[PDB]
């Protein structure tokens, strides 16, 4: 069993309702209200082929920047130095104001939620993952802290093989709704989680899409409300976005904390303001100075063996679920796979936003043609 | 096989992406920017418990309205007398912009389609099915013109009986993503519908859903669009609407033409308004005088023979996919089951939206009191 969970809507029963039953009462009377959570679905578009390019000032000093955004397979990007959107690009068929699958720049969002309940006292990182799943218990998180979550320093039997049905990552995506379940499988995200194993080490960055969805655990747990509700109201509610952002979820109504989180480049943009405005938004404080610093000062060194980072960032690191560069801008960046970059200038006061569709989900090659982007229009940003 | 149909997205193969394959290139670069096509997903607010109540005028000529309102299981109810909102319900829980399930309203939506395409000369109503869908010789549909479609005079076997798994109620549904598929089951809608059969005999009314999605089929093939774009294009983007709408989709991107339209209460009230002008919409017209006269009008008393509709309209009828009934102040409705009406009151120039969740599909019952509620209300808007 994996314990209590948020209802679905007041009053429902666990796990209700499923595709089998949305259209019984009492069922109804919320599922037709929130159809989507349900049965895949498309809009029917308000609005009545050219891509849309606006790159401002550093177009003079990237003269070739676009045909680098087409190169990388770019959807959308936007810089915001201080408050002012200074550059714009959209591929052909993508508008500005389209949502985008931001991968696992999710986890950085998360990772966000998990630190206001952490100014908030009611998480406490030093704490064991058990101290607020127990059913967790028996898992690879029985014995880890929370703090340990967040950074991603724990080992952890996880097949990245995709091409492996019996790999971790596919079960994992299997009982999140993203590719049809298997016999066998586990019946959704909890129980999913609670089958993994480790050799019950810590201290190294193993980096794993499960930590970031029992963060989210965490926060239900915590706080009562689903992830979906607890994204909105302790985020994405307060940052003045334009649209709502949305979130795949699995049977129970879980949201893809790791993962399944899609908005727009403009919005995402609002959440990098926030960091480099020490955790402040339009609507009220989303998280403490104290955290934000925290993100921005970097993970432990040590911690950090992946070559895929460091050949590039030899001083990188990773904390609470951002990527720390440790480059000598000291940029900080959320990362999704093919493409996904929520990337921090704080010598600029800018935040860059680039959403793609690389064919692969990772190459070195995509990734030092991505940097070098991200750096190149950071560094023209500089004052001259 | 049933032939050809409009690709997902430009270049796509036939049938692709599925929920296997949407990460994959190249279907990646549009399954990232339309994931909940492919997979539930939920809404992440960006607005930080009580009934919002303005029943306006009309207020003090029904004072026992809200609790009427509340019997009836109302989520969101409005009136437009002319271009004013002179009445507004909604429940608590269900905010103003909230969008909700329309369930077979989503046929008067698709009639009106097919109708622009009539006016165009596009399609000839008298011409057969398989005139425009050759796939569908050797079913049900072979034979029958595509105006005893609009106007459902073709008998059909099809099961109404949803308790029963191999009722073609449900085969429908499971064909349509409402629920979930059972071994057997045709691939998607368009193959349903060629397994449909009947004795060959037309003229009687005969209320079914598969006619709807024979219409949007059709819609497909002469346009060459997607039936989800089809209703954008021809319909949804013409009437300024505060909100896009949203249509489940079956496996292939096929929207449920029959029930699986979602928008706001007053954006449906703009597609009420647009019949009551004329056909025309603010941003140009939609249908031509003659189709929307045509409406009006009613379709033929004697195909009418279901006494659970002239029991209360004694010189009701159907035509081109709306409810006619044929009383004193000839009002005309869509109608979707758990009590959605798109109702019409071209005697005080206005429309009355009504979208509800009555525990069942259908009661004598709850048609009584939502048709008393529509009526009343309509009279409480002549003048006096």
């Amino acid at each position: 069993s994996t314990g209590q969970h948020p209802a679905r809507y007041p009053g429902a029963a666990a796990g209700e309702p499923t595709l089998d039953s949305w259209q019984e009462p009492p069922h109804n009377r919320w599922a037709f209200a929130h159809l989507g959570e349900m049965v895949p679905s498309a809009a029917v578009s308000r609005r009545p082929g050219h891509a849309l390019v606006r790159l401002g000032a550093i177009a003079a000093q990237l003269p070739d920047l676009e045909q680098r955004l087409e190169q990388t397979y770019t959807d959308a990007f936007l810089v915001l130095r201080g408050t002012e959107v200074v550059a714009e690009y959209y591929r052909a068929g993508f508008a500005p104001d389209d949502r985008h699958l931001l991968m696992s720049v999710s986890k950085s969002l998360c990772g966000t939620v998990v630190g206001v309940l952490v100014d908030e006292g009611r998480i406490d990182p030093a704490q064991p993952v058990t101290e607020y799943v127990p059913e967790l218990a028996g898992s690879v998180y029985d014995g880890p802290s929370v703090l340990q979550v967040l950074d991603m320093q724990i080992s952890i039997d996880y097949n990245e093989d995709y091409v492996d049905p019996a790999s971790e990552v596919q079960t994992h995506g299997r009982s999140a709704g993203w590719s049809t379940r298997r016999h066998g499988d586990p019946a959704d995200t909890y129980e999913f989680l609670t089958t993994l194993r480790g050799d019950g080490s810590t201290g190294e960055f193993q980096y794993c899409s499960a930590n970031t969805d029992v963060l989210a655990w965490i926060v239900e747990r915590v706080t009562g409300l689903r992830y979906v509700e607890a994204l909105s109201t302790y985020l994405w509610a307060k940052l003045d976005a334009d649209r709502d952002a949305t979130i795949t979820v699995d049977t129970t109504g879980f949201g893809c904390a790791h993962g399944g989180v899609s908005c727009t480049a403009r919005d995402l943009a609002r959440v990098g303001r926030m960091m480099l405005d020490g955790g402040v938004a339009p609507r009220g404080r989303v998280v403490s100075e104290d955290w934000v610093r925290r993100v921005l000062a970097g993970g432990s060194h040590e911690a950090m063996t992946d070559k895929g980072f460091t050949n590039t960032f030899p001083d990188g690191s990773y904390t609470r679920q951002w990527w720390c560069t440790g480059n000598e801008r000291a940029n900080v960046s959320g990362i999704g796979i093919h493409g996904q970059n929520l990337w921090l200038d704080p010598l600029t006061d800018s935040v860059i936003v680039k959403l793609s569709s690389w064919p692969d989900p990772y190459t070195e090659h995509w990734h030092r043609l991505q940097n070098g982007i991200l750096l190149d229009v950071s560094r023209a940003l500089d004052a001259v």
